[PDB]
């Protein structure tokens, strides 16, 4: 499923992410918009193998099993196809993980690169939450 913004806004809101460890809304929208272009089907394969899963991009190194990644941790306990749904409800309790891991939000490189230090209200300007 490809997700509208607002629509997304508002069911990321719904599961608790508004706010979640300091990071407003924007930040989590954002960084949807340009790890997977808000597409649950998303993936990419990385260089070391591992693979990334949905809309927030999440790693099978560490966070999901894909059957094929050697040396995952799979700290999500869960299998990285439930990443794909197009009921966010994984994704978001895998990135609720994630973000408490220590390192925040640094754990997107796209939130780090393009989302990081800008004006993030912006992606949820004009939305009825």
């Amino acid at each position: 499923k490809v997700f509208g913004r607002c629509e997304l806004a508002a069911a990321l809101k719904r599961h608790g992410l508004d706010n979640y460890r300091g990071y407003s809304l924007g930040n989590w929208v954002c960084a949807a918009k340009f790890e997977s272009n808000f597409n649950t089907q998303a993936t990419n394969r990385n260089t070391d193998g591992s693979t990334d899963y949905g809309i927030l991009q999440i790693n099978s190194r560490w966070w999901c099993n894909d059957g094929r990644t050697p040396g995952s941790r799979n700290l999500c306990n869960i299998p990285c196809s439930a990443l794909l749904s197009s009921d966010i409800t994984a994704s978001v309790n895998c990135a609720k993980k994630i973000v408490s891991d220590g390192n925040g939000m640094n754990a997107w490189v796209a939130w780090r690169n393009r989302c990081k230090g800008t004006d993030v209200q912006a992606w949820i300007r004009g939305c009825r939450l």
